[PDB]
RNA sequence: GUGCUCGCUUCGGCAGCACAUAUACUAAAAUUGGAACGAUACAGAGAAGAUUAGCAUGGCCCCUGCGCAAGGAUGACA
């Protein structure tokens, strides 16, 4: 996951830095939302996956068409 | 029942004494009931997909027609 992440790292860090360069959150709100972010991103690819069920065998056991 | 008491008493007998101490589904007999997957009778392919024919829909690519919206380039003297 580590190329993956390391897009969004990018992204997220254009972000802070167009944020930066005109001196704007200069107590870092807009930095720790996009942290926030990074990490709850983070922890939905690690999410362990869903419970799936067991798809059972349909029956031993009508039409057809026909055509082209 | 056997044997014995110095007993009564006679060998005909009697009274007492030691040992014997608790078996058995008990059973010979009573009766009326319910009963095959054994035979004959029937069936017996005792293991298969339980199908294949059209058309329309759905996907992709052109072509043509009509409509809607937004546009491009061009043409016309007396």
């Amino acid at each position: 996951l580590r190329r993956k992440a390391a897009r969004l790292v990018a992204a997220k860090c254009t972000l802070a830095a167009r944020v930066d360069s005109f001196h704007e959150s200069t107590e870092g709100k807009v930095g720790y939302e996009l942290k926030d972010e990074i990490e709850r991103k983070f922890d939905k690819w690690q999410e362990p996956p869903p419970v799936k069920q067991v798809k059972p065998l349909p029956a031993p056991l009508r039409k057809k068409r026909g055509g082209r």
